[PDB]
């Protein structure tokens, strides 16, 4: 019955327009395709959790409109609990509208619209899944102050706090480190939080011991293809964790992958050394970025080396 | 029981952000509202033209998709025929995404869908309805030659030609100005087609002439909050037409509302002067500036001063 990850934050509908060239002030542009997708960065570590073997609740707001409707069945169809996935008439669910070039180049208008609407009465409403799960994952798509609630909520009933400040803003409240039992970023999220440069794994490790003052536990710094670096304040040294080349095709929420992969082992492989966690994280991300279209790309156990699972230490999947 | 007004042309739906500001290449702007819209050039103006009590036929395909499926619904509740209205399972519903900025402008990337598979053998099918109206109406939300098409069985039954050609290709078939009786665009579509700068009437009407020696019968330039200009090859002088000052809310669609005034008026008032037709055209496409979305603020006769229906 009780889910052992709670995601608290964002659902997005994807809104994806492909064209040769980005529009000009005031241009009209024929584009030669037009995509809808499940997104924010909530539901897509929901997700990947889930397809992982996890029990999962998704708590969020959407809209009472009919892509609102169809975020919840999106949800229900990859087995995640919508007890606390709320429907408001007081703004639209989410978008992301991204139109994309030929070469890849893009521009995104994100409206958080319902998003922006889940608040502290909310959350004391999920007050029973969130104190009894094993991890609470936040990230930086709804309201700060709500975000901040949801890790002060999961600090005091002693759930292991996972959060992605993602996309960060270089003032962020000093309370979001001292929250994050694991603090979980990407190079370019890094610079913006501290104002170094991410060129080489001795860079990620200068920056994350920046954010490990600033009272993070855990600081991770995933680094694409480079894998990841990780530090904490019980082995301050960093670790650059590396990733087998493979051929990418749509790295897309490879990040959402990685966070969704580590929530489902701090929650169900609780005993595997933090580097174990992020080797299998890594590859399962990996397994992401070589097919298209985020959520649909996130791997499930069936998909996955059964290496992945082994309650013992296991290196190469 | 028949169809004065018949629009060959386009359904979109609209997805609609508002922000502060347009985003650059490469970056993520977070806007404050989100919305669905019925769009479409070719809709947009035959719901004008219905609202003024016009009777319409709409000639156009969607898709066998939810969205089409409440197209289809939005054509029928503003009394518009449907009898040519076609759905397919082999495209969506076209989509225009639009992204508006506190100034009121905008970036608009289309994916036409459905529109793109609207043939000449629809058209056939429709040629008895071309043949007993009074305006066809055509834009370039369409295949082109589709609209070129539609404007030659116009012209083949003395139907009157409007033709707005939006958006706008550098390249136009020199066949759209001979085939217009009125053409009708704005600023920026008369620089795409002429090549010339128009930051005022005055050059507003300088590429207005050279679209009427391309062989136009009238061209009129629609400019924004300062109304249009219009001339013609009985009168090539450019008249400046201003329109009612308001206060602007949301001005997409109002070329449309113009333009669907404009058919209501070559339909029903002929005999009226062109300055008085457009000082009316401006006057309801005035009145949608002033509230959110295109159809949503299409005003109805009823809500009208009455003299705008007067002769
Ligand atoms: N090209 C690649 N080859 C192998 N693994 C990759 C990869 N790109 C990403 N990954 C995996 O996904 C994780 C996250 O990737 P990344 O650092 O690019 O985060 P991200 O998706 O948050 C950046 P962005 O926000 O721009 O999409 C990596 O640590 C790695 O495990
Ligand atoms: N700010 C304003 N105040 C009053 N009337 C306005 C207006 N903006 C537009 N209109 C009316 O709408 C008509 C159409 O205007 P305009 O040519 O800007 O529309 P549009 O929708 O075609 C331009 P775009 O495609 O760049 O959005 C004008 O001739 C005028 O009557
Ligand atoms: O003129 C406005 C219209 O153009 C675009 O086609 C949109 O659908 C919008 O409704
Ligand atoms: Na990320
Ligand atoms: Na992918
Ligand atoms: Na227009
Ligand atoms: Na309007």
């Amino acid at each position: 019955e009780v889910a052992a990850v709670v995601v608290v934050g964002s659902c997005m509908t994807d809104l994806v327009s492909l064209t040769s060239r980005l529009p000009k002030t005031g241009e009209t542009i024929h584009g030669h395709k037009f995509f809808i997708g499940f997104g924010g960065k909530g539901a897509n570590q929901c997700v990947q959790a889930a397809r992982l073997g996890a029990m999962t609740s998704m708590v969020c707001k959407v809209g009472k409109d009919s892509f609102g409707n169809d975020y919840i069945e999106n949800l229900k169809q990859n087995d995640i609990s919508t007890e606390f996935t709320y429907q408001t008439k007081d703004a639209a669910t989410g978008t992301a509208s991204i139109i994309v070039n030929n070469e890849g180049q893009n521009i995104i208008v994100i409206v958080a619209g319902a998003n922006l609407l889940l608040n502290t009465e909310d959350l004391r409403a999920a007050a029973n899944v969130i104190s009894r799960a094993k991890v609470m994952v936040c990230q930086l798509e709804i309201t700060p102050a709500t975000s901040l609630e949801a890790l002060t909520m999961a600090r005091r009933s002693g759930v292991k706090t996972l959060f992605n400040p993602a996309p960060a803003i270089a003032d962020l409240d000093p309370q979001f480190y001292t929250l994050s039992d694991v603090f979980c970023c990407n190079e370019s999220e890094a610079e913006i939080l501290t104002g170094l440069t991410v060129g080489s794994a001795a860079d990620a490790g200068e920056a994350a011991l920046v954010l490990l003052k600033r009272g993070c536990q855990v600081v991770i710094i995933t680094l694409g293809a480079e894998g990841c670096v990780v530090l904490s304040q019980t082995e301050p040294e960093p670790k650059h964790i590396p990733t087998e080349k493979v051929k990418a095709v749509d790295t897309t929420g490879a990040g959402d992958s990685f966070v969704g992969a580590l929530a489902f082992y701090l929650a169900y492989y609780p005993n595997l050394s933090l580097e174990d966690m992020l080797n299998r994280s890594n590859f399962i991300a990996a397994v992401s970025v070589q097919a298209a279209g985020t959520q649909s790309s996130y791997p499930y156990k069936k998909d996955l080396p059964l290496t992945l699972f082994l309650e013992h230490h296991h290196h190469h999947h």
